[PDB]
């Protein structure tokens, strides 16, 4: 027999209940705007998939952000546009304002509402324990919405989380790897960055779901509260799972491989070897603490599970005692 199928615990049939036009991005007709309504002001940086620019909308004098995408297949740009349009207005999710093509180069470019040029990886060292609790909850707000909209991000990492620390506003960006979730659909395992890949990707289990983002988020919290970036520092894809096994242990990893009947490489089992589960208190040291708390380690333990179905959902995570005072302070201050 082959690999045992899996289903998302929550938001399983959200795309099934919605009409076909919601998730069938291949059938969607992209309505392009005019690039002449936007002028590039300055350069904000460069990514491995695009080049981000600061721009101005000359029709309403509004500041925007233009993302000139590098050449890519036409089905990926339509998927990202449809996902961004379906997530417009969502909390802590970037707001796609327009989509344009160069009149000569014909290369597509995404236009978003203005967000400051400061990501989470640039501030996680200068933030207190409550500030990482607050921003982690804001990330969960954006993850629960897109999951409830039947959309996996599949590239959660500190660089894709923009922070406007003056205004306490957070935005989850880079939706180029996002994909609609459909029960029983096998997805591509070449998603996310190596340090943030879930074990389902490292063992080539293709029927994953929203819970992949929860693992990536678990690696982000572990990197911050322990001040070790990245937390799982694998040098290749095999070593990434080894680095994970040296922390969670090989016992729960093999019981995860046999649970879904995953066929690993015969030499991969000899590479993983046998490792005991290391308690989270062994990475506390003395400087990176004060960011560590019993509810933090318990919250981290419930995110970094081998079994994707055993991880916490974004909603269940938002109700963990790690955010108890955060949700109490948010409900009275805004
Ligand atoms: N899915 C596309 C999200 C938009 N986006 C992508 N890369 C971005 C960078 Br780098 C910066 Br800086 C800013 Br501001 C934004 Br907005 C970015
Ligand atoms: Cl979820």
């Amino acid at each position: 027999s082959g690999p045992v199928p899996s289903r998302a615990r929550v938001y399983t049939d959200v795309n099934t209940h919605r009409p076909r036009e919601y998730w069938d991005y291949e059938s969607h007709v992209v309505e392009w705007g005019n690039q002449d309504d936007y002028q590039l002001v300055r350069k904000l940086g460069r990514g491995k998939y695009s080049e981000v620019f600061e721009a101005i909308n000359i029709t309403n004098n509004e500041k925007v952000v233009v993302k000139i995408l590098k050449p890519v297949k036409k089905k990926k740009i339509k998927r990202e546009i449809k996902i961004l349009e379906n997530l417009r207005g969502g909390p802590n999710i970037i707001t796609l304002a327009d989509i344009v093509k160069d009149p000569v180069s014909r290369t597509p470019a995404l236009v978003f509402e203005h967000v400051n040029n400061t990501d989470f990886k640039q501030l996680y060292q200068t933030l207190t324990d409550y500030d990482i609790r607050f921003y982690m909850y804001e990330i969960l707000k954006a993850l629960d919405y897109c999951h409830s909209m039947g959309i996996m991000h599949r590239d959660v990492k500190p660089h894709n989380v923009m922070i406007d620390h003056e205004h306490r506003k957070l935005r989850l960006i880079d939706w180029g790897l996002a994909e609609f979730y459909h029960p029983g659909q096998e997805y591509n395992v070449r998603v996310a960055s190596r340090y943030f890949k879930g074990p389902e990707l490292l063992v080539d289990y293709q029927m994953y779901d929203y819970s992949l983002d929860m693992w990536s988020l678990g690696c982000m919290l572990a990197s911050m509260i322990f001040r070790k970036e990245p937390f799982f520092h694998g040098h290749d894809n095999y070593d990434q799972l080894v680095r994970i096994a040296k922390v969670l242990g090989t016992e729960d990893l093999y019981d995860y491989i046999d649970k879904y009947n995953i066929e690993l490489d015969p030499r991969f089992n000899d590479i993983l070897g046998r490792h005991s589960r290391k308690r989270w208190e062994r990475f506390v040291h003395s400087e990176n603490q004060h960011l560590v708390s019993p509810e933090a380690l318990d919250f981290l333990d419930k995110l970094l599970r081998y079994d994707h179905q055993s991880r916490l959902t974004a909603r269940e995570a938002m109700e963990h005692p790690y955010f108890y005072t955060v949700v109490k302070d948010q409900a009275r201050m805004g």
